[PDB]
Formats: structure tokens, C-alpha cells, sequence
């Protein structure tokens, strides 16, 4: 149900400060997931497993799509444009370049729309490879329903681009490797945790 | 030893040269694509080959060897995310071939002279794969997508196999201890 | 359970900066360089503190709360935890490393002239030299029957550096939370109205 | 000790395994010439070489490269320029070798006796896992650094901080060693041109 995946997308666009910002960011993911058809019908254990397996790729996909508007940076939560400032301070320039060249610029060149992003995120959420699912068949079947619905949407809205569905799915490998590299280099810790630590230390040091 | 990797690399280059339009790319870009792809291309082949084998991988290697060498978790990922999914859907050699060609034609590879050209060759392969799945399995309209959606698992299993030196560690501590002992016992 | 943990991190960070400001000449460095030194060092400085604190305890570490190596091994950071016990804690115990010696080692770590982006690494090196000359003088006068003691102290710094790196890589502190508290945090979020 | 440690110092993917074999053998020949190393149980000798090989190689090529303000000399006398490192994807780790090891060896004019003793200290690593008698390895380490201290005090009595300064390069060696394994520093720098040229040649005849 492609209208309802679009609806989920739209509703969502000290070092305690760092824990708080992480809390908020994670909660936005959970609110979006609860609005995806049939997610809330899965056993709660499996819902937890899916959000733990997906949270990282789901955030990256959102800020990558948000950054289409902008040249040579990404827009995060709390509205902030990052060029190579927080990026360069955190030493995550290489990961930033990967986001711009593999996700942002490809989303821009094909004019990926919010329905398409929504469906890709729902596919990532319904990950039947996630370790310890009670019923991966049930998760695979929800994934199938999302991509069948995505294919139908692309064929109706962009019938002159018969390769578009495949092109969307073929961003998911780049999302998976950028997701892994973001965890390896603590991309999230460093970007949430740059200015609150720096300003806190500077003030105490006077 | 290093010989088996040499052989495996040669076989890979022979396979790539036989993929339509690969040899038309600038030689620099062909080198970049093989360097960017070799790891996922090999994992995809031995994963598909291991359909034949009960609960291990053929290169043969069962979970005990994996867990003893400290790479049990990565071994389980290969069986559950690649081997068993290839088995359950009866992925055929044509489908594996097209998936490997898609991996080879990776337009994200760093330093390509013309990534648009590589994306266009990728497009030609997956259009051809879609046509094949639609004709051979017309009662499975989700099959094309299901094939493409093994490529994220291949990407992460590829990265984890490099990180943990999966293949080196499967050789074990004994051969390396033996190699050092032989060096030590020189005059 | 999780708010308690973010609070104790706040406290621990405050304590670190108060300690650094009391190290001779630290506060004379350009503020940018002071920030760089604390960002480059905080991890090894904390590991050194809890390692020395843990001398009293068998096969766990005291934070400031006891953590036993069972929690480490269950959370899958067992090997890094055992490196803390065998490479730092037990060596600190066997040589009876004292608080002056730990202080000097931490001051050496703080004054790291390798830290990237220092305006004047030569100035940081010169402060490091003053600390280790002062440590050597202390070891020679307080323990003159142990001529190897100064060297033994400095030769724990490689183990601190590798343990520090491995603690970041494998998210040692996050993983010591356990899976159950994070699963409980997500379950609470999922059950909100 | 110190005269004999100085004496030890002074003495197509197959082609990359061959160069690694040679490089590793040079390490083992050097270790066998360190006093009392060959008296250790053979198992412990293997454990010490497995635990040390990486830091022992980095220390040697770092000291060798004192001559050069660019790059590193790789035993044969072959210069590897910053650009080859950055092109082969290990630029960051290469800059860490030049700034934290090479330039600091140059600033203090570390001599071959001092390098020999540092390498002997690294070899006699009592933290190495599974040693039959770590106490025996610790005692050999202590004898090396006592001997190094006596050498520094006699040869450089005007530099009282020299012994400490030598030992304080060992943390940089440990972190650069770990980063060299993570990024396959050795494979990539020995291996970059040999693979690229091999592939280009095979790719050129249909
Ligand atoms: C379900 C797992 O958490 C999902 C979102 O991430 C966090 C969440 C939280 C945290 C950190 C993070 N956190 C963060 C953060 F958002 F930057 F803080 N990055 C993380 C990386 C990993 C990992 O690489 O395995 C794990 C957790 C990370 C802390 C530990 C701050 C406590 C509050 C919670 C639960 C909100
Ligand atoms: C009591 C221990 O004292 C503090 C130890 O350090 C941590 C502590 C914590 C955390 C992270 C870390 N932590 C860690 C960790 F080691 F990976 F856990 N990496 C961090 C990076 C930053 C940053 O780049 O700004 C900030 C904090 C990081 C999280 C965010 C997991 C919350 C809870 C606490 C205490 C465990
Ligand atoms: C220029 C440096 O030369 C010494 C390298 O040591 C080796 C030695 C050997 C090998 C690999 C390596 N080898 C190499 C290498 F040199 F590129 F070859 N890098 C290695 C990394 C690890 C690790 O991270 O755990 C382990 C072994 C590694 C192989 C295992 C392939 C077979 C036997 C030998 C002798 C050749």
C-alpha cells in the first residue's frame, strides 16, 4: 500500500546531550516503522530485531535523500548542513564522499521521489536476513509485498523508464556497505558527539 | 597455497573477458572493476557451488572447521544469507552468471573514467536477467527482485570476509606455525 | 538503567578535565591544543584509571560498580577484557604501581605530541619530557633497589595504546551494557501510544 | 648483549608471497642472532615471531627511511613515494609511519644499536598469548632494556632523556602495527603494481 508508505515518510521529515539526540533519532525511526503496514503485527521480539538490524541504513537513506537539495554536504536532524566541518573534525570525510557519490548524487540524477525512498526503507526494515527472527518467511513476505507495490508504482508513474525499479533496488548494496563503514568509523557517535564535547571542554578549560 | 589464488584469479579474468562488452571498456577501468569485484565474484561462485553440499561450503568445509578457526559467525552468514537462499529458490547458473556480471559492472568503483558507461552495461545485464526470469519462471513475478536483493548480503559478506581474513584463517594456525618452525630450523 | 550510565559518563568526563587543568603547564597550551590532547587521550586516560582502581579485585574492573570478565565474554568483548586484566591490571598489581606513578603515566598520555592538528607539537613534547624526567627521578629516589622500574612503567604504554584502540573498534563500553537493556529501551519506544 | 644486537641488525600473487617469505626469513635470521632467543622453547619462539613480525618489519623500514623526506625504503633499497601509498589506499597509515616513526627517529638520530635494542624488546614480548614461560621472556626483555639504558648513558650522557624517548616510540609502533594489519598495509604496498600489471597484460590479448 504505496500511499501509506509515503504517509510514514512525510510525518517524519554534558554527554547526556549525546544520549538524548540518539534517543530522538532512534524514536523517529520507531514512529516511522509503526506506520508501515503490518510491521506492528509482527511479534515484538522480531520488531526489535528488525529495528536493531536496520536503524543505521534507515537513517542514512533518509539524510541522503534530504541532501538532494544541497551541493557537497548532507542535511542531518536538527536541520544542520554538514560540509567537511563536523565531518572533517570527526575524520569522516571518506564516508561523507561515499554518501555523496554513491547515494545522494544517484538519488538526484534519477530524481528518486519520496514514495520510492519510502519503499526502499520499508524493504530495509523488512530484512529477512536479520539474525534470530522467529519467522523470517513472514518478514520476506512483507518485503515481497513492498517491492511488488514499488514495481507497480514505478511502471505507472515512469513507464518510459523500464529499468527504474531495478535501479532503485541496486542502490541497496551501496546502502549496506556505507551502513557497515558508518558503524566501523563510529560515524554516528562522532557527528552527534562533536560540538557538545568540544564546547563542553572549551568552557571547562576557559 | 599462493598458487591456488593465482589459478582462481586467472579463471576470474578469463570469465570477465567472456562477459559481453567488458573488453570494450578502457583497460584501466577493466582493472578497476576486477580489483573492486574479485572478492564478491568468488564468494558468489563458491556459495552457488555449495548448494550441492549438506550444511558446509565446497571450494568440504563444515561448521566445526569454521568455529575452530574462529570464523563461525561469518560461515553461518554465508550458509543462511547466500547458500540456503540460492538452494530454496533453486537459483540457476544463468541467474548466477547475470548476478556476477552485475557485480563486475559496478559503477560505484573508485577512479572509473566513465561510470555512466559501466552503469549502462549493468542496465543491459539486468534487463536481460529480468527477461530470462519472466520467461523461465513466469509464475514467480517477484523472482527478478529476489535475485537483485541477494546483492546486499553479498556486499556485507564480502566486506566481513576481508575484515576477518576469512580464507587465510580457514587454513589454521598449524600451517603457519609449521612455516615459521621450518624458517627457524634453517642454519 | 541507561540514563544512570549517560550521567556517570558526564561525571567521568568532568573529573578528567578537572584533573588535566591541575597538570602543570597543561592550561598554558593554546585552548585548541588542550581540546585536541583531551580528545586524543580520553580513552587511554580512563582505561589507565579503572585498570589501577581494579588492582584490589580479581578478574573484574571497578568503574567510578564491579564488572566481571563473565559480562565481557558474554557480550563478546572477552578477549579485550582479558587483555585489560593480564596486560594492565595484573602488571600494575605485581609491581605495586603507586598513584604518583599512575599520575605521571596519565600525564605522559595527555601530553601526546603525535596527536593530529597540534599547533606546536614541540611544546607538547617538551612538557612530556618534563613529566618523564620527573617520573624517573621519583622511581630512582623512592625505589632505588629497582633500577628497571622507570622502564617497566613506560613499557605498559604500548599495551594501553593497543587496548585503547581495540576498546573503540569493538565498542567495549556500549557492549558491556548487554543486549537486554537496549532490547528493553526499544520495546518501551515501540509500546508508546 | 649490545654489541651482538648491533651484529644481528648489520647482517604473480605467488611473487608477492615470495617477497613476504624473504622479508619474514630476514626477521627470523635476525631473531636467531639475538642472545638467548634460540634457548627459548621452539613453540615460544614461534609465538614471539607471530606476535612481533609486524612491528619488527615496520621498525626496520622506518629506521631505514631516515635518509628520505618523502617515503619509505623497503630493504632492497627501493623508494616507495607517499603518492604510491595514497594511490594503493594506505595513505593515512603511511603518513602515520612518516610523522610518528620516521621523522622522530630522524629528530633524535636513533642509531642502529638503539633500533636493535627496541626490536629485541618487541621480540621479547611477555604479553604474547600462550607463552610456556612468560617470566623467562620478561627477564630477557629486562636484560635488553638495562643494556640499552647503559648504552645511552655512556654514548649520549648529555641526553639524559634519550632512553625514555626511545621507549616512548613503542606506543606509536604498537598502534601503527595494528592499523597496518587492519588495512593489509604489506599486501597492498608489495602487491599493488604486480597485480595491476599482471591483470593489464592478461586483459590485453582476447
Ligand atoms: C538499538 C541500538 O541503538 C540504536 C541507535 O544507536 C544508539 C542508541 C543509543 C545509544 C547509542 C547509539 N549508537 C550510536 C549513536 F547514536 F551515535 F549514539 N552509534 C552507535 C553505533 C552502534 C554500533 O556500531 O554497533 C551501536 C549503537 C550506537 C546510547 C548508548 C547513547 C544510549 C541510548 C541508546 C539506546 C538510544
Ligand atoms: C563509564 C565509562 O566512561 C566513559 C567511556 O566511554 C563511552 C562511554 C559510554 C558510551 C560511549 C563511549 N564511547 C565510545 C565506546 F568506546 F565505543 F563505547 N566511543 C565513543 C566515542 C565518543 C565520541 O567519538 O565522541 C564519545 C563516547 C564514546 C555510550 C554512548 C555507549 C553510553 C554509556 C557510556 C558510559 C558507556
Ligand atoms: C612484506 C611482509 O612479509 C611478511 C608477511 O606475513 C605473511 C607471511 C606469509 C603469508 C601471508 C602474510 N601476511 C601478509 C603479507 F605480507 F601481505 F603477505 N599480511 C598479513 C596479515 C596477517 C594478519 O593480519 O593477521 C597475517 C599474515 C599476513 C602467506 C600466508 C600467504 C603464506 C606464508 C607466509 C610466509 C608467506
Amino acid at each position: 500500500p504505496v500511499e501509506r508508505i509515503l504517509e510514514a515518510e512525510l510525518a517524519v521529515e554534558p554527554v547526556t546531550n549525546i544520549c538524548q539526540a540518539a534517543d530522538k533519532q532512534l524514536f523517529t525511526l520507531v514512529e516511522w516503522a509503526k506506520r508501515i503496514p503490518h510491521f506492528s503485527e509482527l511479534p515484538l521480539d522480531d520488531q526489535v530485531i528488525l529495528l536493531r538490524a536496520g536503524w543505521n541504513e534507515l537513517l542514512i537513506a533518509s539524510f541522503s535523500h534530504r541532501s538532494i537539495a544541497v551541493k557537497d554536504g548532507i542535511l542531518l536532524a536538527t536541520g544542520l548542513h554538514v560540509h567537511r566541518n563536523s565531518a572533517h573534525s570527526a575524520g569522516v570525510g571518506a564516508i561523507f564522499d561515499r554518501v555523496l557519490t554513491e547515494l545522494v548524487s544517484k538519488m538526484r540524477d534519477m530524481q528518486m521521489d519520496k514514495t520510492e525512498l519510502g519503499c526502499l526503507r520499508a524493504i530495509v526494515l523488512f530484512n529477512p536476513d536479520s539474525k534470530g527472527l522467529s519467522n523470517p518467511a513472514e518478514v520476506e513476505a512483507l518485503r515481497e509485498k513492498v517491492y511488488a507495490s514499488l514495481e507497480a508504482y514505478c511502471k505507472h508513474k515512469y513507464p518510459e523508464q523500464p529499468g527504474r525499479f531495478a535501479k532503485l533496488l541496486l542502490r541497496l548494496p551501496a546502502l549496506r556497505s556505507i551502513g557497515l563503514k558508518c558503524l566501523e568509523h563510529l560515524f554516528f557517535f562522532k557527528l552527534i558527539g562533536d560540538t557538545p564535547i568540544d564546547t563542553f571542554l572549551m568552557e571547562m578549560l576557559e
